[PDB]
């Protein structure tokens, strides 16, 4: 028996077999977890349910974290086929383009704020409340990802920082929040990994070169490693762990000034 | 001739004699500014027309922060009168009452959450875009006003929480990108201040008595070392100091647990 | 196979069966590893020779931190019975009773400070330096505890906190140092225990009651929650993962402010 | 008249023109500061006879921070001439030569340790205790200078970071020990200059030459900017404000990772 037998769990933002949801979803189910698995749009929908299956899941559910009546069905209709979870993984984030291409200043727009910080941060908190039921059931457990551009400027990051910082304290909020019931909420922040919201970023190539360079282990971290860390953070060795913050990407953030 | 003479700064948020925004006006006047002023809306025009006439000031103006067109046009409004500014003080923050008053999983819901963050973070962003042409002029500054809740949970503070860990980010992102034009920005982390923003609440009063316990100096802070602080970070002797978060809150923060 | 499966760690720091080290150790003999471990005085070695016994272990050595020649001394006694290790895991840490008994500036006096950066602090670098060798064999990993009382005053903890400091300022720089040669430096912000360091303490209590009251979690931490996170930060599943600080308190150094 | 009228400091190591204790002792004697300065050995006397005449005091004591007997007698031969005292800055900092150069797990030895962490962190503490009584009188403040190489790497700082964390930590362990007798306790984290630390050394023009790229305002700070933000933390303009470590750096801690 793996780290999770007999364990479920919901992971929200599957697009592709790069992202870190595919990495995450890997481990799990790779220590005996059951997933289900949402999607956003009809779009993704054939694509959701090869992932799903590759895990042997039949547990697929459109969920736009834009929508509030999308949330409440998805886990109304999850709490047809489970009684209870034992985590929910969100792994979910956007900003228009426009807000990420350039100089902060110019091109943060109230639109473009709004959205970053509609799907980046609040739907993290949505989905907490949509779970907190069948998550009562097993004392269950929250996780997301977070970057370290929140804490600290990164070129072209911009609206993104602030939907991320937004979304830390969200973690500490709900961690407060939903401790009684015994529910842990925690984020895993993860250095820079090639996956598809970096597809054809031509910034990301010289930045992931600095943080290879910088970084204490001398190389980028994988969506293997981020897998293992939300593993730990989704099971039972993590439990005197909430409200945390966990850095997965080489120690970069330790560096203040690297030799050369 | 004061630290400050001959120097103009636009208050952004005036509201009472209570207010932070005032103790920060009285300061910079005392020490020989020539300031402007804005107000929310109608209600509020005349209250502030008689704190402006206060100051020897007569550079009131309309500004909503909810309204893209209030913004640009009270910022070429100003631009008649004034060809330079030496700095803006942003210091607005609002979130509607339910989201401030039970349990944050429960009470925080999405047009909360937008309406928090779209006032107390998004409209520092675009009053430094709006004001970037008058200050780059007198190479002059931005100050706005955060909470440690943002940091580390506070009771009955929640989204706000997450909103102002949003600025806070936002202080940053700006430090960076108006830093090439000697345009500083900063932020004051007050300890907690019977102002307008909590007259009605119950819990504040006892949220004060914890504070004046837990504090190194035992004591509260009111407005006029908020006020002093930010007279600092916007003098000519806080040139070096960009992008900082400086703690005004008699030493709460660094208290891990107080005796009793 | 466990996931530590042939794989072998130094455990320098066991006292009693309260130990945090005793903790860890429990954790790592659980999922298959080979343990060796140190003893500080005389009085301490058929305690440490038995405890050793019910891990399935005689690698047991003399390693009191004061003394450089005791340090270099038991690394090369290691490296007779292994060739390589998969980690050193410090959990050491004193002061003279008198430091931690009262106002931080009327009792901390220069020999006091020196006694608790030496073997709390210190020692990390040196037992770093003495398991080089053997841990770039197979590219293992070091491990501290450290306290919150560091980051913010906890009440009598005094001269530790910055023999905390230093410590966890020791763990970036190593991290950085030995990063080049594959290995990992961590350490973990536990929680207050009950343990041999409290024993004759009145006041700690008070404080284990009020961590309980201030935790999201509402409970205290156990050396098994501990000790399960340990085993994680020396294991492939935190590869990714260096220079972290990962607190195990139950959420205690999220919380500014709690419900009464 | 200006800020400090007829108040009176003490100046711990202004060892030439080019020292942060000197240019800090310029901007505090500019607001009509009388101060009294110490000297370390029976060199540096004339020399700081020679600066201390520059500022209108023959106020000047021997104290090598090393020995406890020089530091009870300077505070006991100041203790004659000043009844009370208004603030105490300690801008001390030492460690081996060796020690800040190399790989940090190499030149790390106990006794490059023991000088580093003794010298820059001990002193500060020991100084604010022989100073209580005189402190208290007028209810006066404490100031220490620090690095921001305690809270991240800064390459060949080694053993100096620990030594500035465990400083750190004491900035508020004291802030909150004398915080009951209204003494507030403070520290400037200043970016790098040129001082008699750097004489000598030729990684340090490197180290700046970065240091003006990567900070927002594109440049290296002043001794008359660390200068100004001492003198403001000295004065009542910051009576809100103990426990803090001030960023005088222009703002370079605030970035990730600088576009290029
Ligand atoms: N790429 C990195 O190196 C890195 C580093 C740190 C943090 N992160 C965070 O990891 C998370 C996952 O991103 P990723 O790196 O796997 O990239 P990704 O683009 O594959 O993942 C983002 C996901 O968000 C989903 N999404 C977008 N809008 C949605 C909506 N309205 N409703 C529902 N789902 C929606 C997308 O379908 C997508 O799967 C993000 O929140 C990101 O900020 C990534
Ligand atoms: N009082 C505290 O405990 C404390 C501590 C730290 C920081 N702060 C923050 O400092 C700032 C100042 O608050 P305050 O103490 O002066 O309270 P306040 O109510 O006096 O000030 C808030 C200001 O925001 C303005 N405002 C609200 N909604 C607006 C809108 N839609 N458009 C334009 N202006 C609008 C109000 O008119 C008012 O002038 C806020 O951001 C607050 O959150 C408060
Ligand atoms: N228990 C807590 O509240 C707590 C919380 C966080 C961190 N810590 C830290 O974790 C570590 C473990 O503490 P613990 O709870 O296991 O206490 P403990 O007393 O059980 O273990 C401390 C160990 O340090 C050893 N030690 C003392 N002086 C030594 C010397 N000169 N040379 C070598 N070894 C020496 C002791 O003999 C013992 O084995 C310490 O560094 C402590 O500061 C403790
Ligand atoms: N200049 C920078 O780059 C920089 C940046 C951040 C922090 N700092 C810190 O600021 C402080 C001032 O450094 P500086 O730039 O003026 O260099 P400096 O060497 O000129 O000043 C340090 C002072 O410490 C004194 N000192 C050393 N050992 C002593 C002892 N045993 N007893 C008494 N006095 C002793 C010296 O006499 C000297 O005046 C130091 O703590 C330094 O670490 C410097």
């Amino acid at each position: 028996q793996g780290l999770l037998a007999g364990k479920r769990f919901l992971i929200a933002g599957v697009a592709s077999k790069l992202s870190i949801a595919y990495g995450i979803a890997q481990a799990l189910h790779r220590e005996g977890a059951e997933l289900a698995f949402t999607y956003p749009n009809e779009k993704l929908k054939k694509r959701v349910d090869e992932f799903a299956e590759q895990f042997g899941s039949k547990l697929v559910f459109p969920c736009d974290v834009a929508v509030d009546a999308e949330i409440d069905n998805a886990f109304a209709e999850l709490a047809k086929h489970w009684d209870g979870v034992d985590g929910v993984v969100h792994s979910i984030g956007f900003a228009p383009a426009h807000t990420l291409d350039g100089d902060f200043t110019d091109v943060t727009d109230r639109d473009g704020f709004k959205i970053a910080h509609d799907i980046s941060a609040y739907s993290f908190v949505a989905m907490a409340r949509a779970a907190k039921p069948l998550l009562q059931a097993r004392q269950g457990c929250l996780l997301t990802l977070t970057y370290q551009g929140s804490e600290r400027v990164m070129p072209n990051y911009n609206v993104m920082g602030m939907a991320k910082a937004s979304l830390e304290a969200g973690v500490r909020y709900l961690a407060s929040s939903l401790g009684v019931d015994g529910i842990r909420v925690n984020a895993i922040s993860a250095g820079p990994i090639r996956t598809l919201a970096a597809s054809g970023i031509k910034s990301f190539r010289k930045m992931l070169d600095a943080n290879e360079k910088v970084a204490p282990l001398k190389r980028n971290v994988t969506i293997e490693e981020v897998g293992n860390a939300a593993l730990f953070l989704c099971s039972p060795w993590a439990s005197g762990i909430t409200g945390e913050i966990l850095y997965v990407d080489a120690g970069f953030n330790t560096v203040g000034m690297s030799q050369s």
